[PDB]
């Protein structure tokens, strides 16, 4: 497949990269979690905007952004508005949104945005282009916060991603049973050996997909998420903790 | 399902247990690694018999397990011919096999033998009832060190060894691709919810099938092996890692 870098980093090569999740209120809060942030080992990191009660002032939006990339210029940053219908915070326009990362385009703070494919094809599409345009890599994601999708029907989800220009393709879903984990780590194989062409995330959420989070370097998911104090969704477990079992099951 | 208490073990609940061989091939060495081996964090000592090159002599076996059963007196002590069609060291007759395993259990040194299914219908039977009558209990097993065969197949070696009597049915098998890693979790996933009524102990071998060694707590394995020093087959890994990632998963 192919490979991208970001920084110092590269992605879909190695051992899977390891993505904590930023989340503060306001603008005082992310400046004490970027100092907190500072002090824990991770790849990339990830600022949840839905949970940035500022999110109609660029100003504002623009602030937060800033802090978080003095406070670690080196790291990778990936900035999501994750919107309330795929599990986030907040509902915003479709407008809203697309003017949001447009901003985080042009700061040049942001090395990464996440679209939701749900968006609308010829936004998602528009927006690809600008931030290609920008230099920006564009994560494109798909949440199933209630059930888990047929294989079939999230190997498509990727592949229609992947026609539409994401550099990282990206599928989490919720398990309503144990074969519900298996079901997703067979999508992720089958894209990965059949499909995929780039690197491509997927996790299953909460405690009985907790295997999916660990696993990423045999069945082809390329990043996976960690919680350095609180969990941006179901499931994560301690950053420290992540990391030695990804290194055991490297090193095996 | 129920579930086997040995000495203070009870297999089938919570975390999975972990097993370590024992490999030695006379009477001091089995007594030196008995000794380092009494240093390790365990549930349950296998003594590999088929690595012992004195296997003519009945009284040489019963004093090599009393020397290992003297330096480790309170874990659960599981006594295990692995045959050479199944991956083992040397090659004995069905009848000293047989013969072998009734001394053990005669001998009062053993909690739990292993029996390989494929030995015969009719043999294997008589000698879980003999082990039973002593309170000795069995661990039925069946490998393929070539391939993995197909989920239903699996699960009907699993099914066939509670028919006969097994307390705890076994399969370990090789895989030739990921795919293959994913059929042996479907098949334990699929024995542990609609047909196992005891615990069942599953493993995918080698470098590829290591995550099948670390997520039994998920899928429905009960037990797992670690190496102390050495493996005993292809792709276990260190016990104190083994064990590492086994407590993340138990609390995730
Ligand atoms: C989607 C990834 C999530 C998780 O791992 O399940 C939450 C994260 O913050 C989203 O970006
Ligand atoms: C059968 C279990 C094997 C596994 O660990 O892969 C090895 C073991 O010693 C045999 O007992």
């Amino acid at each position: 497949m192919k490979t991208v870098t970001v920084k110092n980093l590269i992605i879909g090569e190695g051992m899977p990269k390891i993505i904590v999740s930023l989340m503060g209120r306001d603008i005082n809060s992310v400046k004490a979690e970027a100092l907190a942030y500072r002090e824990a080992t991770f790849d990339i990191l990830e600022w949840r905007v839905d949970h940035f009660m500022d999110i109609a002032s660029t100003q504002s939006v623009l602030t937060a952004a800033r802090v978080i990339r003095d406070a670690m210029p080196d790291i990778p940053l990936l900035f999501t508005f994750r919107s309330a219908k795929e599990g986030g915070e907040q509902t915003i326009t479709t407008q809203h949104y697309l003017t949001l990362n447009r901003a985080a385009i042009d700061s040049g703070l942001v090395d990464m945005i996440d679209l939701e494919l749900f968006t609308g094809d010829a936004d998602v599409k528009a927006t690809v282009d600008y931030a290609h345009a920008h230099n920006v890599y564009v994560v494109m994601s798909n949440h199933d916060f209630h059930q888990t999708p047929s294989a079939e029907e999230m190997v498509s989800r990727l592949r229609k991603m992947q026609a539409l220009g994401a550099d990282i393709p990206k599928i989490a879903v919720m398990p309503q049973s144990k074969h519900d984990v298996l079901t997703l780590l067979t999508a992720t194989l089958e894209m990965q050996q059949h499909y995929a062409d780039r690197p491509v995330i997927t996790m299953s959420m909460a405690k009985e997909g907790v295997i999916s989070r660990l696993a990423g370097e045999v069945f082809g998911s390329a990043a996976t998420f960690g919680a350095v104090k609180q969990a941006s969704a179901p499931g994560q477990i301690a950053v420290n903790d992540l990391r030695s079992v990804l290194m055991i099951l490297h090193n095996a």
